[PDB]
């Protein structure tokens, strides 16, 4: 209750002072509560606060929530990764002009579903306590917390928004899930491949809804070359540690996963350029370290 004092109280930075909106953002030099106050300026910048009628005190004590129920003693799922995936989709409607594309429900519930994405994660290695369990014991946190009191910050929505919001943000966190990613990729990629693609079909928009979220999941591999360093470290880290080859596994990774997916994104909309760009960048710096 002390930490909602200081935070609610706080003065929130523009979005150009905070530097949320470069794809290139790194949280390394940030305290809890500063990136506590960049996640109000993104619900800010978004105008989800005044479409929504969310009242300050509730969205500090609904972030705050969201980052105490992610665990410290995990190496890299923890709210660091969840504050970072929600940067880059508030980097991808900004600078990627993806917001355009988008209605207000679809961007609300996307912040919602990043920040959400990886609730109660206990290392990819302790899920002994346990078609996606996790995800969906990621969205059971999100729920919770979403309908806890003093945290309803959907409570300004309409029963219809209200869960048409809920249905997304569902889809949004399971789709995080790398098995539903590999499934749905070719899809994504063979209507690029034919200029098909259209955004007004509902099946391609949830489509679309997945991809990206996946594409800021996995933003970390398209950071600046110190940053994607350590964060390599950190998912080297939980996934060795239960808390080196790296270079070889960085590359396949980028290969198999992130390239075509960054690609298409970029084909979608040219400004997420960067993200690309920067993903390419690390292969090339990985690549080199594998060859000793
Ligand atoms: O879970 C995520 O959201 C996520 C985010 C980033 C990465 C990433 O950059 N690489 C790898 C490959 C991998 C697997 C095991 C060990 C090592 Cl070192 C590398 N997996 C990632 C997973
Ligand atoms: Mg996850
Ligand atoms: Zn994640």
């Amino acid at each position: 209750t002390r930490e909602l004092q200081s935070l609610a109280a706080a003065v929130v930075p523009s979005a150009q002072t905070l530097k949320i909106t470069d794809f290139s953002f790194s949280d390394f030099e940030l305290s809890d509560l500063e990136t506590a106050l960049c996640t109000i300026r993104m619900f800010t910048d978004l105008n989800l606060v005044q479409n929504f009628q969310m009242k300050h005190e509730v969205l500090c004590r609904w972030i705050l929530s969201v980052k105490k129920n992610y665990r410290k003693n995990v190496a890299y799922h923890n709210w660091r990764h969840a504050f970072n995936t929600a940067q880059c989709m508030f980097a991808a409607l900004k600078a990627g002009k993806i917001q355009n594309k988008l209605t207000d429900l679809e961007i609300l519930a996307l912040l919602i579903a990043a920040l959400s994405h990886d609730l109660d994660h206990r290392g990819v290695n302790n899920s002994y306590i346990q078609h996606s369990i996790m995800e969906h014991h990621h969205f059971d946190q999100c729920l919770m917390i979403l309908n806890s009191p003093g945290n309803q910050i959907l409570s300004g929505l309409s029963i219809e928004e209200y869960k048409t919001t809920l249905k997304i943000i569902k889809q949004a966190i399971l789709a995080t899930d790398l098995a539903l990613y590999i499934k749905r990729r070719g899809e994504f990629f063979e209507l690029i491949r034919k200029n098909q693609f259209n955004l007004e079909d509902p099946h391609q928009k949830e489509l679309f809804l997945a991809m990206l979220m996946t594409a800021c999941d996995l933003s970390a591999i398209t950071k600046p070359w110190p940053i994607q360093q350590r964060i390599a470290e950190l998912v080297a880290t939980e996934f060795f540690d239960q808390g080196n080859k790296i270079p070889s596994m960085q590359v396949g990774f980028i290969d198999a996963i992130c390239l075509q997916l960054y690609e298409a994104l970029t084909h979608v909309s040219e400004d997420c350029f960067p993200l690309l760009d920067g993903c390419r960048k690390n292969r090339q710096k990985w690549q080199a370290l594998a060859e000793q």
